[PDB]
């Protein structure tokens, strides 16, 4: 699923993700955008054969199992799969777990490049949430 940017917002603050460890939620929106691009069923490699998976890019080096990056964790305790649902709980599920690590939204190299420290208000500005 390709999510519309409120659309997203609206699921994200559903889910607890507004200022979830004092992110707010614009940062997960800007995050999810220059991720995945919104989309759910986004895959990218990584350099060290790990995967990034759904609409927040999380890799299997450390929070999924897909199967195909040996010496990897699963932190997530998910299928990667999983990650690539319509259904974005799984994906906002480890995410927590993520940013509560310790590391926050770094963990999203797209976040830290591209929303820290801007206005990711911006992000989330005319929806209804
Ligand atoms: C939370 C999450 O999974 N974020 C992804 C990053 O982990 C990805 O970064 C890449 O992660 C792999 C596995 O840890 C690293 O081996 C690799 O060096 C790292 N790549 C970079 C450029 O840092 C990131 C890839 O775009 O995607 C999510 O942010
Ligand atoms: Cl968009
Ligand atoms: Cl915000
Ligand atoms: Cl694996
Ligand atoms: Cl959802
Ligand atoms: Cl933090
Ligand atoms: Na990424
Ligand atoms: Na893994």
């Amino acid at each position: 699923k390709v999510f519309g940017r409120c659309e997203l917002a609206a699921a994200m603050k559903r889910h607890g993700l507004d200022n979830y460890r004092g992110y707010s939620l614009g940062n997960w929106v800007c995050a999810a955008k220059f991720e995945s691009n919104f989309n759910t069923q986004a895959t990218n490699r990584n350099t060290d054969g790990s995967t990034d998976y759904g609409i927040l890019q999380i890799n299997s080096r450390w929070w999924c199992n897909d199967g195909r990056t040996p010496g990897s964790r699963n932190l997530c305790n998910i299928p990667c799969s999983a990650l690539l649902s319509s259904d974005i709980t799984a994906s906002v599920n480890c995410a927590k777990k993520i940013v509560s690590d310790g590391n926050g939204m770094n963990a999203w190299v797209a976040w830290r490049n591209r929303c820290k420290g801007t206005d990711v208000q911006a992000w989330i500005r005319g929806c209804r949430l």
